């Protein structure tokens, strides 16, 4: 459970582990920007996703 | 031995191997500058380390 709190922040990351605490939805807005490399055009318009 | 020898010139990288003579402190000063993301200002100001 502690792992599942750590699975925004830490996924972020920029270091394992000395990190952090961002909201899940922001965390995989950045995850799914990473490698599924769709931008932030896409995210914005639109989430629901 | 020669692995040792190659710790600092490896460790740099920019491909394994065709590659270096770096001293082992500038070797641990990019090392420690990649994933312990601490920037140069600090490495700088200080060592001691």
């Amino acid at each position: 459970s502690s792992l599942l709190g750590s699975i925004a922040g830490v996924g972020w990351t920029a270091g394992l582990s000395s990190f952090a605490a961002i909201p899940f939805a922001q965390s995989i807005f950045y995850r799914l920007n990473g490698v599924g490399i769709t931008q932030q055009v896409l995210s914005e318009n639109q989430k629901l996703i």
